[PDB]
């Protein structure tokens, strides 16, 4: 399913100037209401398309974008994730990551906001216990 | 780390004729105390050279290796996992798996037996929430 065309919707919800703030715990930080209004009821060939197209969105927001260093703002202009601090990073992984709150093998929407949420890679590892 | 050597400690559990009746819920079926006796204080190179040698000695114990069919002991002579009943399968994840339930990237014991349980794909997967 991951792979799998589909239309977005959702939601999200407000965020003040330290969105990504709590991205290190819990289920980290939710979908901007104002990302969900530009993404909302448009189509996506997969997830990483999403993905792609959802930081892109975050550098164009006037809000959102100066939360982030020029490097990360250069990198999400063209659909890739801003990198976290060293001590968020394992291996490869060294960017901010989205989970789905209800796993997609689980029914879980696919490219539903309101069950998206971005996370550091250490975190998103422990909330999958290892993986 | 998993892909470096160590010995493999823990003392596993007694098991019936039923060895991995529950391998598709909760943790899973435990390592054989028979098993474990076969491979406490052994040097490995990698887990995945554990997963090999463990497999091996299933199918070396008489009342383990009856509990499976031809086809699966053939598999597990050379070190390979016994497949799974369809149901049970993901995608390429055809055969049972080897879990950590504290996971080696929280300190858990990468050869611990008593860290280590047999599960089907599908539960492995769950237990991992959604991978
Ligand atoms: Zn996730
Ligand atoms: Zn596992």
């Amino acid at each position: 399913m991951r792979n799998k065309p589909g239309k977005a919707t959702g939601k999200g919800k407000p965020v003040n100037n330290k969105w990504l703030n709590n991205a290190g715990k819990d289920l980290g930080s939710p979908v901007p209401d104002r990302i969900a209004n530009k993404l909302r009821d448009k189509e996506f060939k997969s997830f990483d398309d999403f993905r792609k197209k959802f930081w892109e969105e975050v550098s164009k927001d006037p809000e959102l974008s100066k939360q982030f260093s020029r490097n990360n703002n250069d990198r999400m202009k063209v659909g890739k994730a801003p990198k976290t601090r060293t001590q968020d990073v394992s291996g490869k992984r060294t960017s901010f990551e989205l989970h789905h709150e209800k796993p997609i093998s689980q029914n879980g929407g696919v490219y539903d906001m309101d069950n998206i949420s971005v996370v550091t890679p250490k975190r998103h590892i422990d909330i999958h216990r290892g993986k």
